[PDB]
């Protein structure tokens, strides 16, 4: 469903269901012909500011819910998220095509 | 209930029925009742690019569009006031649509395949 790659190990606490996480992130459409399978960037907190959400309660795609609760504060990770754990067959109009596997760089900076 | 349609240009072409592919031009806003026409931040628009083509009425888009668009005629422009229940519900697209966001869409039905 979601495959994680740790590019920086974190050692703080690991978010649990219902906690508000603070993350920096960049989202990419998956393109296996590209380095690290990163195709077009569709979204990013960078510049916008750190993104906050309660995790594990389906306020974001399942791939984030599942990926981010497996992280530890301080961890930088890449989440490879299959379409059905992302925006599935519907996609998101204007942003993400139907059935798009997704690649996210996620930086877990804290828990509220 | 969840979706109220204000027709802003009457259309006279055919009307979609469930499962037909529709071709629409749209602009999406977060609803903001302290703004004119209830239109808060614009998060998306197909104006100036390709139309959005989709089967209508089969939950491939938010229910507000499934109900709203099938009540339209080709050529019709309409403002769709969509509650969270008929929009993306309790999920959000980060940076664009918070969870449980009411939505306003300007929709323009330009064809049925
Ligand atoms: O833009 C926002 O506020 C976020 C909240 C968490 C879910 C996604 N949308």
């Amino acid at each position: 469903g979601v495959t994680k790659t740790t590019t920086q190990q974190g050692t703080g606490p690991s978010p649990q269901v219902g906690q508000t996480v603070v993350i920096e992130y960049t989202g990419f459409l998956k393109d296996t012909s590209k380095p690290d399978n990163k195709g077009a960037q569709f979204d990013s907190s960078v510049g916008r500011g750190d993104f906050e959400t309660a995790i594990g309660v389906q306020r974001v795609i399942k791939g984030w819910d599942e990926g981010v609760v497996s992280m530890k504060v301080g961890e930088k990770a890449t989440l490879d998220i299959t379409a059905d754990y992302g925006y599935g067959a519907r996609g998101f109009p204007g942003a993400i095509p139907p059935n798009s596997d997704l690649i996210f760089d996620v930086y877990l900076k804290g828990i509220k």
